[PDB]
C-alpha cells in the first residue's frame, strides 16, 4: 500500500509504502511550490512567460512578430498592412511620418491652382 | 494505508491502498510526463500556446487582434492608428506602400515651377 | 506512514496513512480540476490569461504594448514603423486614412 499513479492514462507506476514521488517543473514558465512542513503543493504559470508562439484563432504571435490571417503582419522587417486600409491616422508633421488622405487632398487642391 | 486528496481544498477523496490516481493534461498547452524509472512527473507550459485572450493591463491580445486601451489596434480588418501619428515611416515606392510626409512635401515643392 | 513527496527533488514530506495532500493553483492562469469523487485530476493553462509580459526572442508583449527588436512598436503613444516602409496599404478614402504611393502618383500624373 502502495497506490497506483497514472499520467495521461499511461501505465501504473506504483508508489509503494515508504516509497517516493517527485513532481517537477520543466521550465521557469511553470512554478511548483511546496515546503517541508505541509504536504500542500501549489502550481502556477509565471506572469512573465518566454514562448515560441501563441495562436488565437487567426491571430499568431511568434518569434518573428504578429500575424493575422488575411490581415496585417508586424515583423522586424516592418509593417505589412495586409492589403487593408490604415485608419485613424493623425496628420503627419515630420518627413518620416505617415500622411493621411486629408493631407493628400489639400495638396491636390493646391497643385491644381499653384 | 490510504491517504486523502483535495484539489483547491475541494473534492476530497481517499486514495486507498491499492487504489489509483490519474493526473492528466487538459490540452496541449500543459505538458505532463511520467518517468517511472525514478518516480518523477514533470509538468510544463507548452512553448506554443493556443489561447482565447491575454490581458496585460491596458494591452489585450485576443482572437480578433492586438488592442491598446483607447488607442491603436491591429485586427484582420486592418490597422487603426488610434488618432495618433504613425512615425518612423520610410518613403513608399511601390503602389501599395505608405507615403510619408517628406514625399508629399517634395511633390508640393516640385510644382512651384510647373 | 506513508509515502514521500518532493517537488523539484526538494521539500520532502511524508504523506502518512490517513494523511492529506492538497494540490492547488496559485492563480487564475492555471486550472486544476478534480473530477468530483473520481480520482483523476486535470491541469491546464487558462484560455484567458492575465500576464505582465511575454518574450518571444526579439518580440516583447507587455503592459506598454508590442515591441519588436530592430522593428516596429505599438503603444499608447502610437505606432512606430521602425524606420522602414509600410507595405500592403489599401488606398485611403476618408480624411484619417493612410494613403499609398499609387494615390500620390495618380495626383502627380493628373497635374
Amino acid at each position: 500500500g502502495g497506490w497506483n499513479l497514472t499520467v495521461n492514462n499511461d501505465n501504473n507506476t506504483v508508489v509503494s509504502s515508504g516509497g517516493a514521488l517527485d513532481l517537477s517543473s520543466g521550465s521557469k514558465n511553470l512554478k511548483i511550490v511546496k515546503d517541508g512542513k505541509k504536504n500542500n503543493v501549489t502550481f502556477d504559470v509565471a506572469r512573465d512567460l518566454t514562448l515560441k508562439s501563441i495562436k488565437l484563432d487567426g491571430v499568431t504571435l511568434n518569434e518573428t512578430g504578429l500575424f493575422i490571417a488575411n490581415g496585417p503582419q508586424i515583423t522586424a522587417s516592418g509593417i505589412n498592412a495586409g492589403s487593408q486600409k490604415i485608419t485613424g491616422v493623425a496628420e503627419g508633421t515630420d518627413a518620416n511620418d505617415a500622411v493621411n488622405f486629408g493631407q493628400l487632398k489639400k495638396i491636390e487642391t493646391e497643385v491644381k491652382e499653384q
